[PDB]
């Protein structure tokens, strides 16, 4: 069915997610996209044009293919992520996540009460419309939560918020830690490496698996050794830039 | 023209107003659903895929239609009243109300200064870019504010919510409040029913309206017995999923 | 898989097939429609409003479904069923199917070169991008013809069109056979089911199964009982229509 | 009520009807259009970026306004003609009317049989899903028909045009004709004139009123001098360009 | 390229910027609007149906045009302002500034850190997918911020707001003044009047341009002659709305 | 600006010109696709779902990129081309042009009286609403038609259909061709290559230059080599379906 979310059974048992950014916000490519075999897709809602009217083309766009959809939701609060857990997302990427006390207040958004503060509809996308055995009690137990470490107080805190009940993942935002460790578009900084090895090493250290975003060969091959599991190794917009201009310039130079 | 507000007149006289919800977000299926003859139709902005963009199309789906269109916006946030008041919605059903402040908040969105804190724009469908008479004048009188008591805090809160100048009816969301007492996905549990005919109880000593929602026409039947004057019987979502259903079952089994 | 073309084999075997017409032309309530059970779903795009636009988004819906999609292209011409296959459409209803020629037109539309004229296009839903074994191949030999005889010439000629290689069945369009016989609106006239019964006849004399629109039950119990095996048994604006007029009622009368 | 046709009246009582094209292809400003007064507007489904998707919202935009809504099809063919009627459309502009034939084509594409060639379904936006009392017989009788004169064969046979049963107003296109013409621009010229004096004449020599589209005031208020009596005295496209381009100016110039 | 932003600059040099409010939401008429010669278009994303949605569309019918496009936000929020700078806004209108701490929260929120705190995304239509030379350099000294003074608090803060590093132009939102003042739809109230002279001194007085919405001409002339730079002289709606009724009567009377 | 035609001109110079087929169907994917470089951009009305709503959006994305954009209609046929013609389409590719007559009536279909039967109208996104010079005089010279040999008739008549006024360029469809000749699927036939290189012969023959599709290097090259001049490299859906996979691949294998 719906249930069991394999997606964050494959997390818990640190199997390695490959995955790809989305942020063509649009079914016709999100459907090509499923078709090239990444374990999971973040269909970004933060930087990307995307909205609960784009959001439901792609996800049936999704329909019927491997990938587990993820979505970015564009920030931390529990009126936004209500709407995208009914119309279809069972798992969410959480954007700047700093302290505890946000990670549980993300994990509370996913989870109906007492359990949580979720809000109750009794037909929609997820329990399809009433046809999936056992939501209510389901639910509560197969939405994936990954947090975003991707400032210098959620670094502060990582531990903390690592050990959070609901966090399934720790992810690394890169270009905003970067940033945030005044290094804005220069990741590969040893200051930025060393702050990123830390969360992940943290991550570990409660059981929970570290994720990251790098479109760059090398360092996804380097993440991937430090131990991340969940890694996105690029996005639709990225490499649909890349191929485009590349395939111009072997023909014009 | 476009005042008074006659749903919200009907409420007063505490009539019985018949409704139905709407969540299948588009102007298609909105302008036969406005056919039927309800007092009043939800076009839901919460648990459903509604937004701005949605909600123009299915307004004006309505424009010649007995029933009453109400918004049911996302959260009790002034920004998203605003923007809902200017696009053509007179009435408003405002999700989990829990204390008289936010009753306020609420009320207060609807209404231009002094009286309130709503913002003003001169041309829009709300006053049909300056064809309603005397528009700023009767618009502060002619919005009508349906409160949501669907949590515990709500509850305790019911009698001084109900009070409030400005709060036309008292809505019970059975859903959430069941979840809300502990009891997910069994609001017939005869704690909910409790709660439920101590909210209408409590909304009739205010003289203000309660109503509900119960697809269940059993339900429907005894809320209104229990006095609940504007009572939503159904949903579009629901009836066309159940008619569909049935109609393949009473010819495959 | 895409291929074999499992509702065109049950055609051919003439077992009952039982589907629901539909026009409300949205992506959100066909994915609720997916859910009833019906055999086949026809994506009116003749008398609804439905394109390409809205073409994609309900199949993308229907992803899942045990419906089979059927297509009811505006009309009878080799370009809109070349545009209606890339985009995932393998069943089709032909309307105003008068001569021999014509249905053979309909056929060869939907067959590459040199069983038929459709255009080639590498890539596309219909081969999922490529992801289709042997398409081209496959193609040709799955894709399933259903022609309307719905006028006074396409009665005259219901042997040879029935005989026609390509044709998978025969369906009778109630209100426009009537209309051709002077009974506009009257299709239970007793020279309209003459001729409804005549087809049905020929129809199964050329061992092609036969099928209707009956959206009264008495009616398609009726032409089951003649032996139409794949019957329409409603639209889902019918259904939506009277089931929320009839909630509406039960209540407010 | 939707019939009787009101327009079609008029026309036919040779009483002045003014007019305002629209090209613009959107709800929002052709609801503020539908507040302008005019008697008539054409959603131009021939020059414009205007169909199916785009005229359903402009017809719902237009409910409640006084303006007899008119489509211009993009060309003079059965099908399209078919799928707007179902639409809401009841009034109808054809391009390039050349011959009687053409002219009889028209009107049939109209008509349900065995006055014409139109189809037939049960629920549409046309019976307001069948909402309509007597739409079958009433609808062959209710639509209006207006056939462009704009070109040098559509000239010659004038009167044979004006003379058919269904023919509801001769309506002059001034920059094809004066294409026709070669006059390219030149509408003004005085071989055009002399055509659209002719076709006035022509059309009010069978009791049939005249038409054209003068965005110019002298123009307009020349043809209406020559006794033209539905005139479209501009467009919202032209208007709204016209009017920000003097904004503009007044202010940096 | 996309930096320098010359309208920052025609600001700072006190230049006279003529602009036109935008509420029509769409494309179409955008481009047409594009063509006038403003200065500024402020494309309304508070007071009009506008959303990410339908600004990306109507950003690049506006490419190839001389005028400056603004956004005028929903609200003083960091979530929203990040996803429309990355979808590729320069200048911003901020409704309701009634502080100097809002005033900071604004700019800071155009800001990548540390300067300020811009969530970061590498590839989007602010940079142009990375064709943009020396972005993130660039970027935080390019980005327009203008403060709208419309209450009471934000009258008595105007000193403070204006000093702050950030505010390029203070905005007088004349409606809404006139309602915090008690003279709701009544701006030329001598009581507005005075408020509003006091605004634009107090923004000079700080070396920052000073403001205005002015549909009415005469009080745009009185306003530039007071000192105001960055005057609005209309909008699409209303010029629009005037345009056409005025067109209407002009042949109806 | 719009005229002179640059892209018309470097045809008939012969230069090279490198281009890429774009079937995405949306604005998001197709600016990014703007930047890669290529000389001329198709974009598929016939194989891909495009239309005039997803053109106009792709048109504007498109403003400011080096690239010519064409539009490949569905079919080759008056009216379609009359609308794509005012919705800013400067260059044509039409799809099976198997006699001198089609190839004429193509060229004909994008002229005003007498050059060509193109309708006339007086503002649209072609004449940028009335602000390009000379517009109706330069717009027939400034037209750039690319017909497709991809039949078998269409091979006998080469000659002919390249030695008509107006035809800018002959374009071989090897899918098409190759499935004309008995060899769908395999365009690489000895059969097929020798065709497409006596269409090119033909071509130069009569000084006109020729065109293919070649997504695979070493057929582009080859074709190049051969002399042809506008080559398509690829397709936006090609280049994103294989470059994901690929993707995918280097790190899920
Ligand atoms: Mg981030
Ligand atoms: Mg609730
Ligand atoms: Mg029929
Ligand atoms: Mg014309
Ligand atoms: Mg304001
Ligand atoms: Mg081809």
């Amino acid at each position: 069915d719906v249930f069991p979310n394999k997606f964050k059974a494959a997390l818990a048992a640190k199997q390695v997610q490959i995955g790809c950014w989305s942020a063509l916000s649009n079914p016709i490519s999100t459907e090509v996209l499923g078709l090239a075999g990444f374990d999971w897709l973040v269909l970004d809602g933060e930087h990307a044009p995307n909205d609960i009217s784009t959001f439901i083309p792609q996800l049936m766009a999704l329909k019927g293919s491997a990938s587990a959809p993820v979505v970015r939701v564009p920030t931390n609060e529990p009126v936004i992520i209500k709407r995208l857990l009914d119309i279809g997302f069972y798992n969410f990427l959480i954007p700047f996540v700093e302290t505890k006390e946000e990670a549980e207040l993300a994990v509370a958004s996913t989870r109906y009460p007492p359990e949580g503060i979720r809000g109750v509809s009794v037909s929609h996308r997820a329990n399809m419309f009433g046809t999936v055995a056992d939501y209510f009690a389901q639910s509560n137990k197969n939405i994936t939560i990954l947090v975003q470490i991707e400032s210098q107080q959620g670094v502060d805190n990582v531990d903390a918020i690592a050990a959070t009940e609901g966090v399934d993942g720790i992810f690394v935002g890169p270009s905003d830690l970067a940033a945030a460790l005044g290094h804005l578009g220069n990741a590969s900084h040893p200051d930025v490496q060393k702050a990123i090895q830390h969360i992940f090493n943290r991550a570990s250290a409660h059981g929970k698996p570290s994720g990251i975003l790098a479109p760059v060969e090398a360092d996804a091959r380097r993440y991937l050794e430090w131990g991340a599991t969940f890694v996105a190794v690029g996005s639709d917009l990225g490499v649909f830039r890349s191929a485009t201009q590349k395939l111009a310039d072997t023909f014009k130079k």
